[PDB]
């Protein structure tokens, strides 16, 4: 469920769920994790771009088919582990990582995007974190967003549950760039070439230092979040 | 010193100190805490709005003369503890909380407001944190504001001691909305109805998770602000 | 390598490296630390302004040819310890501190500036954190910047390695004011007089509380950054 192509030293991973909105099914997680592993392990690769695809959403979050079909505690507990593992998978890529966002980045897709070093979105795209509106728990989201963007910003976002257009994302500093849908991928690749040109020894050790507290946060959130979602999933 | 009213599932707590600027006296603390307890314990309540009242300040905070008048240290311990307990009282409300700010939100009033889930202010209102200007210590304000809005933002506010009108609060992201004084209360209630419509269990457990570090911070600050006036 | 003047209760420390870009050589660090010590220890001083000088940079930081030289594990460590000690030196000044920025504030100069209570820059000045562009490690810069201004802001800055002019710094909230180069020093001194007029008890204890987490973070970053500038 992911294409892997190359713009020279740049590896481009394109999400390809049967569904245009690239929902994170368990199969898609797997592919995305595996592609990231290969990219990180491959010396020909010096930078990575993850992309929803032309006329496709970055990801509309997890698979509503998994989520709505969750009752057992065993089942929910392990689902949270999966989710974090995915986010960690991105954070542990020792090379530069760009997220090219078009369409919708919702809930899990929003969060997934926040794991990247940089984010460019289309002028026509949207971010959303509408969990509580819908009756889903959002401790993991709160945790991430609080860490990346501050307490009061996070509060606003998760409690308002609004559809964030580009102007709004810029205002929140959720993205580094806004371009036309047609221009988006090339723009992302360029950013990747730029960061790829920074000496590797320097960039890897710095990125590691930078992402350590983030990883550590996510690990701490693991247990407590299993608690809210176990309790929430009974309606 | 409050009015408790209802817009259906929304409880509206209106501060009513004899003084139009709703200063936090001991008595007002008490009422506000008790009204919050009831609202949180009441089934019929699904969201809470706290409001200074029409043609009234949200709250000018606590008397700096009386703060400066405390010279026994348990006087200060008692007082520090009271202040935090108030802020914790808000943070422990398991339902949505909106603060409708008109007039002045000063010192304690500024801080008290930061405990809420959301904040709307009037176009004509002002936030201020002037403690250092008036020769008051300011650990608790800094601690809170650093946590809610970042180090460098807090630095600027505390050290500059300026009256922050609405444009400035928006720029700082201190509020979620600015409206006319006449429109403010209805606006706040609407927000409350919106958040009240969120499936409770999912909301409550999330809010608990969210506010936990905040509460823990207030506890750390309690100990520290009293290690100060002890040495 | 520093000239110490007085505007009444305000002490003004002007960086004076032979090089007009005030690079942080070991000698300059020393002078700056010693001038800060004296200013903090001097009762006649109630506030401090640090300035690059007219027609001179605040500081272009350390020399990236020398940094890339350091291969011996001691050399790396002692250098890191020095760098932090400098930043701590500013944080431990118990009186108000203003940084008057003209020219370039690069890497160490950017970071050094973030230690101050307030920052004014010239309209014509620039901030830069270009370490990764030039193959220099940046754990320290990121640690600081993440703490002062948030994770995602720090990310953007260190990964983009751009020259931030004034409009951009305002947009990032890196400074409290932008003025003409000619006006800059007087502006800084005024800010210093303003903060100097706040009661010393009130200020000193608050500032201590405020800067504690910052110091504690610098101390962690020290122990850590060794292992990465090592590898
Ligand atoms: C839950 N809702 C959501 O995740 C989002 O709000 C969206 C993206 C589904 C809303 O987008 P819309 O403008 O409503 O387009 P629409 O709902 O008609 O298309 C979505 C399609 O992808 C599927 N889909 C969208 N998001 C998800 C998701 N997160 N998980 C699983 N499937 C999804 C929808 O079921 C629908 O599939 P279909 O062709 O089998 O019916």
């Amino acid at each position: 469920m992911v294409f892997e192509e190359n713009s020279d030293e740049v590896r481009v991973i394109t999400l390809d769920h049967p569904n245009k909105h690239n929902p994170f099914s368990r199969t898609l997680e797997t592919s995305v994790k595996d592609a990231l592993a290969r990219a990180n392990a491959d010396d020909s690769v010096r930078a990575v771009v993850v992309y929803g695809g032309a006329e496709r959403s970055f990801s509309a979050g997890g698979d509503f088919n998994e989520v709505k079909q969750l009752s057992r505690s065993e089942d929910i507990e392990e689902w949270i582990d999966r989710v974090i593992d995915l986010y960690q998978a991105v954070l542990n890529v020792n090379k530069p990582t760009i997220a090219a966002v078009d369409g919708y980045a919702i809930g899990m897709g929003f969060q997934f995007a926040l794991m990247f070093d940089q984010r460019l979105m289309a002028s026509t795209a949207n971010f959303v974190m509408p969990e509580l509106k819908h009756g889903i728990g959002c401790s993991v989201g709160a945790a991430i967003l609080g860490f990346t963007h501050g307490f009061s910003t996070m509060q606003e976002i998760i409690y308002q549950c609004q559809s964030l257009d580009a102007p709004r994302c810029v205002d929140y500093r959720l993205v580094n760039q806004v371009v036309e849908s047609s221009a988006l991928l090339d723009a992302a690749i360029t950013q990747a070439h730029v960061m790829a040109s920074y000496p590797a020894s320097a960039f890897i050790n710095t990125k590691r230092a930078v992402n350590k507290p983030f990883i550590h946060l996510l690990e701490q959130t693991r247990d407590a979040s299993k608690a809210v979602h176990k309790a929430a999933f009974q309606a």
